[PDB]
């Protein structure tokens, strides 16, 4: 029905118009959604209708991706081998912002993960925290990770920080689709068509795509959709340089491994389909 329905049952706000949702405006994301409405990827992303002012603050007017669905099941998949901007590595070297919260969140999962100095600081840098998160999840090895699942009653889970192996990921999607062969076939058809669109997209070859997700939505009527969301960390390459989105990331090359992720994701769903 609507995302705000689930939020009720915080960058998001209810829109006045039916089938729309408001997201806190960010300059990079607004720039990206405007470009995307004129790109090959237009149909692979939520409709962007412009910006509205609400309680003296700027909001993106977006398609509510849950509108078409009757009690939607939702899975958010963060795409890429790298999940932070290269500029974070520079800031952490010249002027580190020590994060006590990120130390705690790290300590919780692996008490041996922090260094002697991090233990002394009770704090880590963001890039260090994000690189650690990439390695204990599937991000580093498969180029994506499951972030959360969110059904319509309100039953939700974010308990996937150590979902890392191909077979672990397959079992999460297995549980998500609950043996619905039609939903899985539709998901795979949609991902195949998204990969084809990304491989010809003028936007995609010219932009570093960090921290974006694929949103999987299905319902008990076997309706299934997938969209790219969250362009808040998607930035243009300088002087007409391009990415292949498959080759390994090395500081300076701005590679995101987005298509390495999508290739592996398609391979896992295709594997599940044959079980
Ligand atoms: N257009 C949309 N329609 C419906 N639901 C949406 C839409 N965009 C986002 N959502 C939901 O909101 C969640 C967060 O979206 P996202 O764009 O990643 O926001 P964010 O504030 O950047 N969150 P995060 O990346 O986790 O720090 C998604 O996982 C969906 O469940
Ligand atoms: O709690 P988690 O999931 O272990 O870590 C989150 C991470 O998932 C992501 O939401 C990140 O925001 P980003 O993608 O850079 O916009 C957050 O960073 P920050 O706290 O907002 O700096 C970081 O904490
Ligand atoms: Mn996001
Ligand atoms: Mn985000």
């Amino acid at each position: 029905g609507s995302h705000m329905s689930w939020v009720q049952l915080g960058s998001f706000k209810a829109a006045g118009t039916s089938g729309l949702i408001l997201k806190r405006c960010s300059e990079p994301e607004r720039y990206c959604l405007a470009r995307l409405m004129a790109d090959a990827l237009r149909g692979c992303v939520p409709a962007f209708h412009g910006v509205v002012e609400r309680d003296g603050e700027s909001y993106l007017q977006l398609q509510d991706l849950l509108d078409g669905f009757d009690g939607p099941c939702v899975l958010d998949c963060k795409m890429g081998v790298r999940t932070y901007l290269e500029e974070e590595l520079t800031k952490a070297r010249e002027r580190p912002k020590l994060r006590k919260d990120m130390y705690k969140k790290m300590l919780a999962v692996d008490p041996e993960a922090p260094t002697e100095e991090e233990h002394a600081q009770r704090a880590v840098t963001k890039p260090r925290y994000m690189q650690w998160r990439e390695g204990i999840s599937s991000s580093t090895t498969l180029g994506f990770r499951i972030e959360g699942i969110k059904k319509a009653d309100g039953s939700c889970s974010t308990d996937f920080k150590t979902t890392r192996s191909r077979e672990q990921v397959l079992r999460v999607f297995e549980e998500f689709v609950q043996g619905d062969e039609e939903v899985l076939r539709r998901y795979l058809n949609r991902l195949q068509q998204i990969r084809d669109t990304l491989e010809v997209s003028e936007f995609f070859r010219r932009h570093e795509v960090i921290g974006s997700s694929l949103l999987f939505v299905h319902d008990h009527c076997h309706r299934a959709g997938v969209w790219l969301i969250d362009f808040g960390k998607t930035t243009p390459l300088p002087d007409g340089q391009i990415l292949d989105h498959r080759r390994p990331w090395e500081e300076g090359n701005r590679e995101d491994g987005y298509l390495l992720g999508l290739d592996n994701l398609i391979g896992i769903l295709a594997s599940l389909a044959e079980r």
